[PDB]
């Protein structure tokens, strides 16, 4: 569904995806020195890596093949599955004159037989892209990383993104006099998925009250409800984990 224009902020992430995938897919003649087919999206979990990847496929009218690495690693059947993913990508790309994107969620789960088969297919496509997503980029060894020449940090949401997230999630519920700009100010450090969880939990407070009081509709959610949720629900990404991303980035 999603396109770049549905996505608030992330201007640097968008630019880096345009440079790596959208521009060369639209104008391959403008990249005579070549371009990477392996894009690594990395950073804290619950920040829209999957949605960014889907949005890229929409921008370039690509086929999108969504792969979860943990499901491949629990199949033998696994090498066959890796081969079949890349060959489906190739055959559909050529047959329809259209790029194909293989999105591999939790790519670090591949970590050696599957790892080796995977890298051989990467070398082989080098119009198919592989976007790998990880929140543990330190788990990838340097040889593995050499097939991913574009590495993009996807950050925690900033003020404008948090505000758009609250607007989106709360449009589904009944709010009282709740200033969404102040909820966004108070949530510096929380991830996109923490924000969804905050709204769900604030709604759960009023629903639970409605049942306990035997009423038929919940009351409006108030600022008091959100603050009570934020006392218990802390950012799921702490300072330690964030400095690990900075250290990995400067190193790589
Ligand atoms: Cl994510």
């Amino acid at each position: 569904k999603v396109s770049f224009s549905d996505i608030v902020g992330l201007d640097d992430v968008k630019e880096a995806l345009k440079e790596a995938i959208i521009y060369p897919s639209k104008r391959p003649d403008l990249f005579p020195l070549g371009w990477p087919r392996g894009i690594l999206l990395y950073g804290p979990p619950g920040n829209g890596k999957t949605m960014l990847a889907a949005a890229v496929a929409n921008e370039i009218d690509s086929y999108f093949i969504h792969v979860d690495a943990a499901s491949i690693m629990s199949k033998g059947e696994a090498e066959k599955n890796v081969a079949k993913i890349f060959n489906t990508a190739r055959e559909y790309s050529k047959k329809d004159n259209k790029p194909a994107i293989i999105f591999v969620d939790e790519i670090d789960a591949l970590l050696v037989r599957v790892r080796n088969q995977f890298l051989k297919e990467m070398d082989g496509i080098m119009m198919v892209y592989v976007i790998g997503a990880t929140n543990k980029p330190w788990r990838l060894d340097e040889p593995f990383l050499r097939r991913f020449q574009k590495r993009i940090y996807v950050p925690l949401p900033d003020f404008n993104q948090r505000l758009a997230l609250f607007k989106y999630y709360t449009s589904k519920v009944k709010l009282g006099n709740v200033d969404l700009q102040e909820l966004a100010k108070m949530t510096e450090g929380y991830s996109a998925s923490d924000i969804r969880d905050i709204v769900q939990s604030a709604h759960m407070r009023v629903v639970k009250e409605m049942f306990e009081k035997n009423l038929s509709e919940p009351r409006e959610i108030t600022m008091d409800d959100f603050k009570e949720v934020l006392k218990i629900r802390k950012p799921s990404v702490n300072q330690e984990l964030l400095k690990a991303y900075e250290a990995w980035t400067e190193k790589f």
